[PDB]
């Protein structure tokens, strides 16, 4: 039957000649226009099936969600992970690392209460930290990273850190830079010709280091727990893991090594801290660019929540507009443009084509968030996309920033919450302004790649009365 259509690949370099010089994302979209919604591009000696548009990403990830449930390697970070840990695990190892990781969070707040009170509590510390700066010029990057990070730490590490704790900031600064580098041009280059470049110095190297430092700290805490582990009273993801580890003294085919702990924690620590926050950050840029939206987002925080209490979770259900503004931020944000590398397990008959077992599939999520089919004016910040004539939230098929299928984000729950509770609580005690006029605001991503890092802007949170 053969693979989907796609430019013929030269030996070794593959389609290095049909790519675009702007990046993997821009390259895929250009290939889409000539070869369709489902095409095969060769990233080196690698045949990968690209999926563009809402319908093409669902017909695979949702309706044949079993064949497309495989995970692929990422050039730069594969060295660290090597198929280990919950994010890059595959097969039985994955199923059980998800089964665990997922149900571990549930034991510590993923049931959305003891976590809500944690997020709420964190916002309280944010509001106090910001109010203390008297609303001067600050880069909200390292501070937003903190609030979202402490939420996964409240679960995976038990403790939380201080916004000024030295060891804590170093951890966060690493996650910030490690994400930029991974999303940089060279990382996308390294994706194609890793087999050659991996012998020379470059960014892919400073990535290995950066993460190995967070690994050093991870193990350093894993031991700090080990020596104080009380079985009758597990404290966090670690303890429970060390326990599921103790209940398997003999089985050498348990998928719970020291490896999977050091690497699963890394995944949750990273993922949890990182994307939830850059989304909060990208968000507040829009909130400066389209201020009339900010005012209306506040008029709702007022009409529904008031000024006395904090924003609680159930409040989101009674704030249609604000739920849409968050949704749109998340849509035009698009922190993970082409998703995380998928692969097919079985030989998959799909749209007339046959995709070989273990062939990689790239779900172009960005192409679904921007599908003209499912969005009027896809190219502009528009809270209306998610509103019916009445003014109540309207589900949109094309809204998948967390992706779809048996491989959907675990942070779906905590993230969407962190977003809302953090977005409102801030806008409830602060109003934002920047020296850069709404007209001169440039949403254009400082770095566009596997991730989509927004520029770093100066902003100030002005107290309210
Ligand atoms: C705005 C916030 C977030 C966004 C947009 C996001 C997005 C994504 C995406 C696109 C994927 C992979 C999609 C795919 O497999 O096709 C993913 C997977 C994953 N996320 Fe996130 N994420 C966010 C926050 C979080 C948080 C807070 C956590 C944990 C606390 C987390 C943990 C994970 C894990 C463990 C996976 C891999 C699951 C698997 O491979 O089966 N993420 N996320
Ligand atoms: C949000 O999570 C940013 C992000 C996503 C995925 C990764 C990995 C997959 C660990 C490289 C890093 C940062």
């Amino acid at each position: 039957g053969k693979l989907p259509p796609g430019p013929s690949p030269l030996p070794v370099l593959g389609n290095l000649l049909q790519m675009d010089r702007k990046g993997l994302l821009r390259s895929f979209l250009r290939l889409r226009e000539k070869y369709g919604d489902v095409f095969t591009v060769y990233l080196g000696s690698r045949p990968v099936v690209v999926l563009c548009g809402t319908d093409a990403i669902r017909e695979a990830l949702v309706d044949q969600a079993e064949a497309f449930s495989g995970r692929g390697k990422i050039a730069v970070v594969d060295p660290i992970f090597q198929g280990y840990g919950v994010i890059f695990a595959n097969g039985e190892r994955w199923r059980a690392l998800r089964r665990f990781s997922l149900a571990t969070m549930r034991d510590f707040g993923m049931g959305k209460r003891s976590v809500e009170e944690r997020i709420q509590e964190e916002a309280r510390c944010l509001v106090e930290e910001l109010r203390k700066s008297k609303g001067a010029l600050l880069d909200n990057t390292l501070l937003f990273h903190s609030i979202t990070s402490n939420i996964i730490c409240s679960i995976v590490f038990g403790k939380r850190f201080d916004y000024k704790d030295p060891v804590f900031l170093r951890l966060l600064d690493l996650f910030f830079q490690s994400f930029s580098l991974i999303s940089s041009f060279s990382s996308q280059v390294f994706e194609l010709f890793s087999g050659f470049l991996k012998y020379f110095p470059g960014t892919h190297r400073q990535i290995y280091r950066n993460l190995q430092e967070i690994n050093t700290f991870i193990g350093q805490s894993v031991e700090k727990h080990r020596a104080t582990l009380d079985p009758s009273n597990p404290r966090d993801f670690i303890d429970v893991y060390l326990l599921r580890m103790e209940k398997d003294k003999s089985d050498p085919s348990s998928e719970f090594h020291h490896q999977n702990l050091i690497l699963t924690v890394l995944s949750l620590f990273f993922a949890g801290t990182e994307t939830t926050s850059t989304t909060l950050r990208y968000g507040f840029l829009l909130m400066l660019k389209y201020p009339h939206v900010t005012e209306r987002v506040q008029k709702e925080i007022e009409q529904v929540i008031g000024s006395h209490r904090p924003p609680a979770l159930d409040d989101r259900a009674k704030m249609p507009y604000t739920d849409a503004v968050i949704h749109e931020i998340q849509r035009l944000g698009d922190l993970i443009p082409f998703g995380v590398p998928h692969t097919v397990t079985k030989d998959t008959q799909f749209r007339g084509y046959v995709i070989p077992k273990n062939t990689e599939v790239f779900p172009v999520l960005s192409s679904a968030l921007h599908d003209p089919r499912y969005f009027e004016t896809p190219n502009t910040f528009n809270p209306g996309h998610f509103l019916d004539a009445n003014g109540a939230l309207k589900r949109n098929e094309g809204f998948m920033p967390f992706s779809l299928g048996k491989r959907i984000c675990l942070g779906e729950g905590i993230a969407r919450t962190e977003l809302f509770l953090f977005f409102t609580t801030i806008l409830q005690n602060f109003s934002i302004a920047s020296p850069v006029p709404p007209e001169d605001i440039d949403l254009t991503p400082r770095e566009s790649g596997v991730g989509n890092v927004p520029p770093s802007y100066q902003i100030r949170f002005l107290a309210r009365h």
